[PDB]
C-alpha cells in the first residue's frame, strides 16, 4: 500500500514479467522455465522453441549464481536480480544477425579471431593475440575455432559487446572464406582447417607454424621479431601462429600433427610438410634458416650475424 507510485509500477511490471516466464502458471521459475527465459529475444517476450541453442553449463553457471537460498528453483526474488543484472538479451533476433552478419566479414557464416580482431581493432580497442586467445577461450565453447551464432549471444548477454557497437561498425565484395590472411602479417588460428586453408591459399610460399604457449615468456620475446619477419619475407614466407593450449585442436596440432616439445617453436611447411625446424629465441639463427630456403631472398636482414653476411666477392 505504501510504495510510491513509481515504485509500485516498476514492481507491477517485474511481477507481470516474473508470470509470463513461469509458463506452466505454477508460482515459480524452474530449471527448465529458465533455459527458456535464457533462450529468449526481445528482454524476454519472444521465445525461440525450434530447439535449444544455449550450452548445459550456461543453465548450470546461471542457477548457480541466482538461486541462493539453493531449493532448486527460482523465486521472484531471485528473478529480480536476474533481470537487474543484465542476462537477458534486451534486441531482436533480426538485429543479433544483422550484427553477426556485419562482423562475419568473410560471409561464410562463422566469426573467426581475425575477423573478431577486425572488429575490435575498427571500434578503436584492438586487442593482442593473447587476448585474441582469452576471447576464445571464453566464447568458443565447442573448440569449433570459429564463434557460431549461439556463441555471440553470449557476448552480447555478457557486456563483451553493446548492439550500439555494431551499429558503428555497420557505419564503418566477399571471399567466403573460413579465414583470410592479412598480407605481410601473421595469422593466429584456433583450428587445423584454418592451418590447412592458410597452407592451399599459399602454394608458392613457405609457411612458417609460430607455436607459441599463452605463458611462456620467451615466446613473449618472439612476437615482436616475427612480426618483422612476416613483413620483410612476405612474398616468400607465410606465418601462421598458433598457441597449443588455446583448446582441443590447438592441442592436437602441437602433439599429434607436429609433436612440438618446447617453444617457442617454428616449423617451416613446403607445400605443407616440415621441412626446417627451430626452437628458441635465436633470431639471427631463425632469420638465417629461413633465408636459406630462398633463392632469392630480400635485400637485408633484420637479425645480421656475422656468419650470415656473404664476404666480399
Ligand atoms: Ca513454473
Ligand atoms: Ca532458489
Ligand atoms: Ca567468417
Ligand atoms: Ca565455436
Amino acid at each position: 500500500g505504501l510504495m510510491d507510485d513509481a515504485s509500485k509500477a516498476k514492481m507491477e511490471e517485474l511481477e507481470r514479467r516474473f508470470k509470463m516466464a513461469d509458463v506452466d502458471g505454477n508460482g515459480h521459475i524452474d530449471r527448465e522455465e529458465l533455459r527458456n527465459l535464457l533462450e529468449s529475444m526481445e528482454s524476454g517476450e519472444v521465445y525461440m522453441m525450434s530447439q535449444h541453442w544455449l550450452p548445459e553449463d550456461e543453465l548450470e553457471r546461471c542457477m548457480e549464481q541466482y538461486d541462493v537460498n539453493k531449493d532448486g528453483v527460482i523465486s521472484f526474488e531471485e528473478f529480480k536480480q536476474i533481470i537487474y543484472d543484465g542476462l537477458l538479451l534486451e534486441g531482436t533476433l533480426a538485429e543479433y544477425e544483422s550484427a553477426f552478419k556485419a562482423v562475419d566479414k568473410s560471409g561464410n557464416g562463422t566469426i573467426g579471431a581475425t575477423e573478431l580482431s577486425k572488429l575490435f581493432a575498427s571500434l578503436g580497442n584492438p586487442v593482442s593475440l593473447e587476448k585474441l586467445v582469452d576471447l576464445m577461450q571464453m566464447y568458443d565453447k565447442d573448440d569449433s575455432g570459429q564463434i557460431e551464432f549461439p556463441e555471440f549471444l553470449l557476448m552480447f548477454r555478457n557486456s563483451l559487446l553493446d548492439l550500439k557497437d555494431m551499429t558503428t561498425y555497420m557505419t564503418l565484395g566477399s571471399s567466403g572464406s573460413l579465414v583470410d590472411a592479412v598480407e605481410g602479417d601473421m595469422t593466429l588460428i584456433f583450428s587445423e582447417e584454418e592451418l590447412d586453408a592458410l597452407i592451399s591459399a599459399n602454394p608458392d610460399k613457405l609457411v612458417v607454424v609460430f607455436g607459441a604457449l599463452t605463458w611462456c615468456r620467451p615466446c613473449k620475446g618472439m612476437q615482436r621479431p616475427v612480426q618483422k619477419l612476416a613483413e620483410h619475407y612476405k612474398d616468400h614466407i607465410v606465418f601462421v601462429k598458433l598457441f597449443g593450449n588455446a583448446n582441443k585442436q590447438t592441442k592436437r596440432i602441437f602433439k599429434e600433427r607436429f609433436q612440438i616439445r618446447s617453444t617457442p617453436c617454428f616449423i617451416t611447411l613446403r607445400k605443407g610438410e616440415p621441412v626446417y625446424t627451430q626452437t628458441g629465441s635465436n633470431k639471427e639463427k631463425l632469420e638465417a634458416g629461413l633465408r636459406s630456403l630462398i633463392a632469392n631472398p630480400p635485400v637485408g636482414m633484420i637479425y645480421p650475424s656475422a656468419e650470415a653476411l656473404a664476404a666480399l666477392q
